[PDB]
């Protein structure tokens, strides 16, 4: 409250190391479906029913922009990423079961790095 702080967390790293987490999503072999944004002109039903799409380009852009207050609203678009994923495809498709393995493996950076 007023006056009255919780000790500093060091959060001057978070930019560099959330660089390096995005690095390693880019580059696994499973990311190709999260690569760019979907293609709403050429996809039918994803702009009516996917009200926030995200994808990992433009978690770079915003990461490289200053766009992200803090890590956690990165976290957030990571995760938005997979919840989309989740809503429009099967579990037993090829881009289901990819979403699936790039939320755990995610999800594994994050705690490591952070937790």
């Amino acid at each position: 409250s007023m006056s009255v702080k919780k000790p500093k967390r060091d959060d001057s790293k978070d930019l560099a190391l959330c660089s390096m987490i995005l690095t390693e999503m880019e580059t696994h072999e499973d990311a190709w479906p999260f690569l760019l944004p979907v293609n709403l002109k050429l996809v039918p039903g994803y702009k009516k029913v996917i009200k926030k799409p995200m994808d990992f380009s433009t978690i770079r852009e915003k990461l490289s922009s200053g766009q992200y207050p803090n890590l956690e609203t990165f976290a957030l678009d990571v995760r938005l990423v997979f919840d989309n994923c989740e809503t429009f495809n099967e579990d037993d498709s090829d881009i289901g079961r990819a979403g699936h393995n790039m939320r755990k493996y995610f999800e594994k950076k994050w705690t490591d790095t952070f937790k």
